[PDB]
């Protein structure tokens, strides 16, 4: 009627490491909260006070690549075919940024961004091989939040009484709208 | 060193009439979910095709009669003042049922319900005491339906090219969201 | 097309109000949690060292009247027929006591306790009508617990070698297993 | 103001793959789910029923290797290094294989499987790296699900009165929870 405690002791060893593994991943995605959520801070103006797009965009613009960099400290980090394993915790984190990136390139030029740029810009790889990328559900879903947040700026838009850019909004959203119905729920 | 047998046979009488209550709750409620899921279903045309809002209008209104019946046989089932001990059952059915009031009275003649008229059209009480009412948190969240649902709707309308009811739908939104800001998160 | 910010403003009085109601359940429920878990923490040694029992048992007994009081500020705090409207704030609570209240007994006297006293213990109703009530669900569940617990007990039981009381909690836990098999799923 | 539509297209297309990728493991697994289901469903008998474990353990073990194949079409149809982008799939299936497993060996030898085993039992490699593996937090929660069944036999086994066998199976739980002690919250 035997319990071996070398079983036990020796999983102490692999837990040990993978709570610290676990943990340099949740500290340096951490700062990248820290930074994405100040760009989303100030985005935030577009809503009260038009004139200051530009502006929020060249800071959203700054911020983007002051944590391109970060996930590259996290690049390093993540071991051999392991992403999934922790994407758990980029993963909300990487949608911001999308739909952050998202937003100011529609603000700034009109239209909508594409994937392999968003990896430029954040410095992913576009694909699975080639190193640590951009997952695909997350982009599409950075996109969704896109679409939901123009929304409320084409509201906010009208009561500022930019009422034809409010109609530009609506073109777009109904844009995604069937690019989107062309996928599933 | 005793367990006392008794003590649960008598409860099993008390829980067997218990599960009967919640079991008449269910099923009455099953139907107000099965007509009010239709009037909603109909109503769905707005986005599509503008001419036949009024025959949809026309048939939620219906529906909306036709189970603020069923309101009633649910009114008398629930016991002493006990509301709030059940409230689980028919919360997310009179919310949508607010939802779909309010879009009606938006759609017909373009402005926001009371909660006292919502009231009426339910034959519900106005209040707590009368008897079996509707719940103020309820109808706030049936408005935010219905805010959620007008943003859809002036995106769609702009694409059928409705331009300027579109703009009225911002003008409106936009009123009910200062209205909520006047609240909390 | 126009809201009426009254309809509003006149439900920031009945929210700023509920807040408040919500908010002195929030701070009295917070002692209670409090001094029950101080009670709880220390009926904690009865898995290391039965010599202790007895105090265990003392001091768990003086809170569990400590805060039969506190029972009576929130009593008497809760409007009208509208238990169940904020039952939930004290469900965890509420259970982890009955929880308590009957280990002890079981340790002190060797038996299961009953509603009616856990009721006169704490100084509530034994329904529902008479006042603040103490309710049958939550009893059924305390219950729940300590049979979970004394499976615990049990086992440590057996490690510090008390054999029989070992063997004496199993013919009770087998006993709560057919009064609870005599309800349901 | 352009969303091109075709970034749209093309992800139809990898989404049309994915759903049917995501769907042949949905497939296996359902498998895999039903087999041990009966395995789990039989090794039940143990808590009415004494002589019948040997019978209950011999019909485990047929299925534990009857669907240690069906790990086997699941195994190739697993792609590149993504096990932990599905492995969702085959978690709770995988822990309760696990578990019934170290019942049976529990049951037949009196002591703790070793995940070693575990793993050339059901076909699985030992680690990561060498091909399609037996994830080592699985194999620690089929394990925390051993003990807390052990608790609900010790209790039955007392009521059969098999007292003596009892005792082993807490002495054997309690190494046990010294084994898990050894590690973490």
């Amino acid at each position: 009627n035997f319990v071996n405690l070398d079983i036990f002791s020796n999983y102490q060893k692999y837990i040990d490491n993978e709570q610290e593994v676990r943990e340099n991943i949740r500290i340096v995605v951490r700062e990248i909260e820290h930074l994405s959520k100040e760009a989303q801070i100030k985005l935030q103006i577009i809503h009260s006070d038009l004139s200051q797009i530009s502006a929020a965009c060249g800071l959203a613009r700054k911020q983007v690549e002051l944590c391109a960099q970060k996930y590259q400290k996290l690049a390093e980090l993540v071991p051999a075919g392991q992403y999934y394993r922790y994407s758990d915790h980029w993963t909300f984190i990487t949608q911001r940024l999308i739909f952050i990136i998202a937003l100011v390139i529609y603000l700034e030029a009109g239209f909508l961004v594409t994937r392999e740029t968003v990896a430029e810009m954040l410095g992913l790889k576009i694909s699975q091989s080639e190193g640590f990328h951009l997952d695909v559900e997350d982009y599409l879903l950075g996109i969704l939040q896109l679409a939901s947040e123009l929304s409320r700026f084409a509201t906010n838009s009208v009561t500022m009484g930019d009422y034809e850019r409010s109609l530009n909004i609506s073109h777009f959203i109904g844009d995604l709208n069937t690019g989107f119905r062309l996928l599933n729920l």
